[PDB]
């Protein structure tokens, strides 16, 4: 297959893991000011759901690195396992953390499409439809939670809001019930 | 809300309260020599409705010492009661009189448009448009007499034209009826 299409692929993600990386950072800092105006503002829950979807955003931050340590490292065995033709054990948890969350970052990348169907076309042993499928089940389970879409705990979307108005010196007053829980 | 900005807001306030007592005291040093004129030269009920001018504007220079001082005291507790929510009593006379004397005093002076605006951004628990009204039930009312527009009384604009009569040397024969009242 076309692996050096996905070599430059995967260099073209890189470069714009660290570019989206830097301008979600740049804007994020902007936002967070605008949150310290939410916040100063009235509706604090205005700014909490501006700051959950930076939390989100965070979470796709850590995620980021995360996959960008799995991409560097499985371009470090390019050649190796490429003399191999089926996926090796040290490189089986990125290549399932990346299979399961490549059609959650399909949309994020159009390179990752092609690196995709080059890993599913790298593999049929435990790759395929459903053993691609069945190989999968390895996935870095942090960045599950880095990639889990939910409702940060209440105390604790509390205590980011307490450690922004800490940071950015707004009065905030969690809700007792969850500035408890 | 825009608390710097109504800072200095204030700050000019108190520059223009500190000018304007300075303006008006050098004219109306200038108007008491006129009215010494005016005494001495025939209409003493011309440079009675001068007298009242500058009787009137004396109640202005009482309330503005009184007010300056509210201004300056609510300054001092800028960021404690920022950090608070709701004004507390010990700023409540205070904060009831400048509520109350500022559409009185919102044509004297433009940054105390803001001051006002917000003040009232600043609270809404017995703040707004009628709990604003209900809090400011507890205006001074000392200032209140000092801004009361009202007739003194004549044994007083009497002893007023008296003591200017004394101090300025015209002659001044008050109207007996009121001379005894």
């Amino acid at each position: 297959f076309k692996a050096e299409r996905l070599r430059v692929n995967l260099e073209l993600v890189i470069n714009r893991l660290k570019l989206l990386e830097e301008k979600k950072t740049e804007l994020a800092q902007k936002a967070r000011k605008e949150i310290a105006d939410y916040l100063a503002a009235g509706k604090d829950e205005r700014a909490r759901i501006r700051v959950e979807h930076i939390i989100r955003e965070d979470y796709l931050v850590e995620a980021m690195e995360i996959l960008e340590l799995y991409c560097d490292l499985l371009l470090a065995r390019f050649g190796l396992i490429q003399s191999m033709k089926e996926l090796d054990s040290g490189l089986a948890e990125s290549v399932s953390t990346l299979i399961w969350a490549a059609p959650r970052l399909q949309s994020e990348v159009a390179e990752l499409k092609i690196v995709a169907d080059q890993l599913c076309a790298k593999y049929s042993k435990e790759y395929g439809k459903l053993c691609r499928t069945n190989q999968i089940g390895t996935v870095n389970d942090r960045l599950m939670h880095k990639l889990s879409v939910e409702a940060p705990p209440k105390i604790l979307v509390e205590r980011y809001l307490i450690e922004i108005a800490k940071n950015y010196n707004v009065p905030y007053e969690p809700d007792s019930v969850v500035m408890a829980e």
